[PDB]
């Protein structure tokens, strides 16, 4: 079935609107103790809980489809993942799904440099490029990294030993508190124009947004997740992907939680607003259908909970948090490419091109090369705007080598249940507000991965702030 | 609450067997769907599972406690831990189980290097001792380790890039390999201190000998770890319970209990499990039967050939239990008068009963806490001769201490254990692993001796009892 989300180019097309993916529901509904609100991994795995435990619960999500940030679509025998896409064993809550559902053994490399070109290119001004092994990569993002993790002498270990608890060592406020940029200028004189430009390259493609407005700590905190190193971020963050796409993932929890017989659902249902009342509390859908349940998960995405009317009144912090909202702005393009070769090719061409990071990440079956390229808020491109600029984006990344057959998007910074990707604080926004954005309200329970404590604004986070909830309404209704 | 399990020794009190536990219940019965056979982290997870999702479970254990091969005694105010011990958050099941129950803050660090001797003291023969600082220790167990496991130009990432999946690479011979014939074909390239260093820690993880322990198997111990020796620290050694495992194990355990469709009995030793037509039927050494539509049989690997099955099991599993896994790990705690050894580790090899042993903790009284481990190349029964098990510690650090305590169990001579923690004989893994995991008619066999990820470890149960709630639930 073919979803409203996302876009596709080719040349006999041109760009057309809404692709197919297994995460579209049909029919759109089938018609309580429990509502979940929103249909991502965290309401999936809140929703899954619920009913394998008992609870008589109703799924009600915006768009056509389960997934949210994260989802597949299959063309041509070749799945594009529009979001979310790697995961790892290390990422505690999303592995404990995968080898529950038997998807261990179900996944593909990113990387695969046994043919090809099988070189690094660097692109540091519109002219010219330098070209590397993926060795000495290697060697330069590590130097790199280095330098900028090393704070406390031993790359985040001693300020951040503990990466679930933010605050064991209360030095690392300051961290928290400093911006890309602040850091940079900690160590500008340090780093070659080579050091810098992937540096920034590659953590502004982890956050999104600008070197003014991603924090450094939340940074620390990935590097601190994967393990303090270069290697392990490597391996959490781009290294390996469901061989059949996000979506077939997504699909398991849903059928478990279909097969319960304990499960409601409404697709294409907006929510407008979430009132508590004496006994319960009442959710009204923009179309104006009510429901009403004992509890409420809701998993909306902190860039899109300023649009939902709530009563009472949130708290200051949440207030503030969802007016300021997170700086991920992250454009992700697909490119299926001509040329053969460029299997085992990655880029970066920073700071001059609306796409700053790409790499070669499969083959289709058409035996041609799959990119994927990312770009941030430092040199933003909407990429369904104008095409020829999309693709001028995409040819900068290896000037001359390659024609595009075709384009496969979703933009996530206009779309309205997302409005940005995932999550990326701004500096000094995570010790201010995570307690106020994770704290109850009423019978509602605020879940998503914006606000996990471990792999936050990862897959892996939505699964554990899914299960929380879960939980949390475990223990109130028993 | 005391424990038929553990021993402790003081000088005032000589050596006592039985010892405080969380973990004991009582009363040990409160009289099916499903029978759960084991009250190990695999049982405890498997039936938190099926109770929550509806179904009636009994839990048979043969001992007075939960916790089976993990469990904690809190002696003075202060937990030991008998059996498994550290957890770390890349390991997804119990790291899972811990920021659900919100223990993710529970944890504290065995390592603290902020007074105190500040040394690592390496003995190589009776007489003497070499003595280094920490960072010079990491550097020495680093290179050592460096070259054991880098068999491919990666350290394992060519060969095992997939532990989950140990045939992805079909050159992955390596499981067929002993400690010893790898020693062997690095041996020129290694110093004494390399070489004993990495002895010790190796047979610190198999509990074995150098020539009956898999080579393959620490492979995929240091994949799953991330293929680095800091990685393996942080995994295997780094973080414990606050309170203790059996607080953990509390945790299950009143999750189950709550739901009201928990039946339960202790001391209940089964000797035999038969598949008839419609159920399967259970019974008891002394003869109470029971019966359940299925069976998840969480004995250990090591203690199943005391079992009758009906019907014959495939040759896979019968050889595997019948050879055994080669785990004979002795852990022995000591609290020591000795305030500065807070920050001492120590390795004394080949010539020592314990081999390896660091500074874990300060009891409330203010004394030091040391863990020391042996095992099967010289290895000794703790129990047997409490002077012996004195001697073996004090000569970790000869002259510098005495010992005011002594904590230990006995899992070798344990009839409900006989071994630690899984570890394999060469090619055992690749022979029998499939056997062991394939299922039985009405009997699911789950334990962390066969897991597919963290194998062995606490991680490792918790994967397994996941894996049974899921396939009993699939099937009813
Ligand atoms: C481009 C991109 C790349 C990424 N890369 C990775 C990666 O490689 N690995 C990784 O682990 N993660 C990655 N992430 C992040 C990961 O995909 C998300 O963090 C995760 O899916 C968030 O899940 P969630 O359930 O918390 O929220 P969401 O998936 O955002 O789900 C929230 C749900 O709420 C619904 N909703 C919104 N408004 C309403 C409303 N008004 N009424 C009803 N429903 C509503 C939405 O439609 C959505 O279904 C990436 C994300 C993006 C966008
Ligand atoms: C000394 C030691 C150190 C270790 N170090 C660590 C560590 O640091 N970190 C880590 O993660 N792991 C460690 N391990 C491993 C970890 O503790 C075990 O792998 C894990 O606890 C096993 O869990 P399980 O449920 O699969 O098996 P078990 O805990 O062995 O449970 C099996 C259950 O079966 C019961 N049983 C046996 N026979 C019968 C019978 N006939 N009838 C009824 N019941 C029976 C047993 O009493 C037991 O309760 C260690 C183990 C030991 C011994």
């Amino acid at each position: 079935m073919t979803s409203r989300d996302g876009y596709q180019w080719t040349p006999e097309t041109g760009l057309t609107q809404g692709v197919p993916s297994l995460g579209v529901i049909s029919p759109p509904t089938n018609i309580w103790d429990v509502i979940v609100i929103g249909g991502g991994y965290c309401g999936l795995t809140a929703t899954r809980d619920l009913t394998v435990a008992g609870f008589k619960t109703l799924l009600l999500e915006a768009r056509d489809r389960i997934g949210g940030r994260s989802w597949s679509s299959n063309i041509d025998g070749y799945p594009y993942e529009m979001g979310g896409t790697w995961v790892h064993w290390h990422q505690s809550h999303v592995w404990r799904e995968i080898t529950r559902y038997k998807m261990h053994n179900a996944l593909s490399p990113s990387f695969n440099f046994s043919r090809g070109v099988n070189h690094f290119q660097l692109r540091t001004n519109p002219t010219t490029s330098t070209y590397m092994t993926h060795e000495a990569e290697d060697e330069l993002l590590r130097s790199a990294l280095h330098k900028f993790t090393n704070v406390d002498g031993t790359n985040g270990r001693t300020v951040l030993p503990f990466p679930h608890d933010m605050f064991y060592v209360p030095e690392f406020r300051k961290y928290d508190e400093m911006s890309y940029s602040e850091r940079i200028d900690q160590i500008r004189d340090e780093l070659s124009l080579n050091e810098r430009s992937s540096l920034e390259a590659l953590i502004l493609t982890c956050s999104g947004g600008t070197l003014e407005n991603s924090s450094f700590g939340e940074f620390l905190h990935w590097w601190a997740m994967s393990g303090y190193t270069y290697q392990g971020c490597q391996d959490c963050l781009t290294s390996y992907k469901f061989k059949d796409g996000q979506s077939a993932f997504a699909r398991r929890f849903w059928e478990e939680a279909a097969g319960t017989g304990r499960l409601g659902y409404v697709f294409g249902c907006p929510v407008r607003s979430v009132v508590n009342e004496r006994d319960a509390a009442r959710v009204t859908a923009r179309d104006g259908r009510e429901f009403v349940a004992k509890r409420v998960v809701c998993t909306i995405p902190l860039n899109v909970l300023s649009t939902i009317q709530f009563s009472p009144a949130l708290s200051t912090e949440r207030i503030s948090a969802m007016q300021a909202g997170h700086v991920s702005m992250c454009t992700k393009v697909h490119a299926e490419v001509d040329n053969k070769d460029m299997r085992s090719w990655t880029g970066i061409a920073y700071p001059f091109n609306k796409l700053c990071y790409a790499i070669g990440d499969g083959t289709t079956p058409a035996g041609n090369t799959h990119l994927v390229c990312f770009g941030n808020s430092a040199n933003h491109i909407q990429p369904d705007e104008d095409v020829r600029e999309t693709l001028k984006a995409v040819g900068q990344l290896a000037p001359g080598t390659f024609g595009v057959k075709r384009l496969v998007f979703h933009n996530w910074v206009k779309d309205e249940f997302a409005k940005g990707a995932g999550f990326f604080s701004r500096p000094g926004m995570v010790s201010e507000c995570l307690q106020g954005l994770r704290e109850k309200h009423g019978g509602v329970v605020f879940a998503n991965s914006d606000w996990a404590l471990g792999w936050r604004s990862f897959i892996d986070g939505a699964i554990e702030e899914g299960t929380r909830a879960a939980r949390v309404v475990l223990e109130e209704l028993g």
